[PDB]
């Protein structure tokens, strides 16, 4: 019904991470860096972003710490059960079929 | 260094909180939910600064469907046990867009 | 790289929908959008395949629509030749008709 | 009214054109090619201080991110016929991030 979409350009963290599903699809999850100058100054904002399916082999192939790259996908906030019992939440960019991702550079 | 886009299409989900800063600039707060086709529905935690702002809390109300162009930004906050706690919010301020729709 | 259109605004006219020899579906239509400061912006976009069937058959003059695309650029010939900057929107786009509850 | 937004990664074609004017604002001219291996070409003008630096920062080659407005301006060539021309607008509103 409505429009849900994340754009960044960004610098990878850490090594990527890959996973497979048992049906041997790959999962491969960043921290993303984008971050703003100022004077009179530095504040970097952390994406977390999770790749799905082709996407997710390219991504765990070719990125490596401090790669720059293009994504595009949408906002999704799992809500999860802390191990002391209260609710927390995470928000991830979730980047798919539906998404996009461009190796820069 | 790197470009934090947000775009989004959706329906506020309660009438908007406006407040104030000390230095008097307007703070909006919605909630807006975009859903997708089965049905799933997400929610997001906007917040407009400045102009938009006002803007936001004078137009908008619990239905209003709205295009919200912002940043992303996670502030860190402490809960009523000294546990760390972040929430994800888009920032829609003078880089930013807000466009009532209809 | 990248190339990507988003926009909001009103259907200029009633879609032209037309079929390729293969049989598939595009549906053309102008979209205005506007900003005050006043001037107002007329896109061509192309809608190709199932969004194109979807475009022609339920949007009218004056829906107020969201699409997302990319920017092509199309030779055409008078003997001289023109160009059209259209905005394609097929399966790699996004079109939504806006409103609803 | 409405929204207007194209965002384009790709690499700049030439060499950027700039040219500063009487009220301080400058304007910068590149083609910039994007291919998904098919080959878009795009025409981006920038303004103000993105225009400045554009101008200092981008070459032939360069790969950049822009994200800017749909604008098509009409002209009579000199056969007297009327020509169209659509321009990604990069302005205050809009972005430039060199890449690389």
């Amino acid at each position: 019904r409505g429009v849900n979409k994340v754009i960044l350009v960004g610098n990878v963290g850490g090594d990527p991470e890959t996973r497979y599903m048992p049906n041997g699809n790959a999962v491969t999850n960043i921290t993303l860096a984008t971050s703003e100058s100022w004077k009179d100054q530095e504040r970097t904002e952390w994406h977390r972003v999770v790749f799905f399916g082709r996407l997710a082999e390219i991504a765990g192939e070719y990125l490596r710490k401090g790669s720059q790259v293009y994504v595009e996908g949408s906002l999704r906030t799992r809500k999860w059960q802390g191990q002391d019992g209260q609710d927390r939440y995470t928000t991830e960019i979730v980047v798919d079929i539906n998404g996009n991702m461009q190796l820069l550079g």
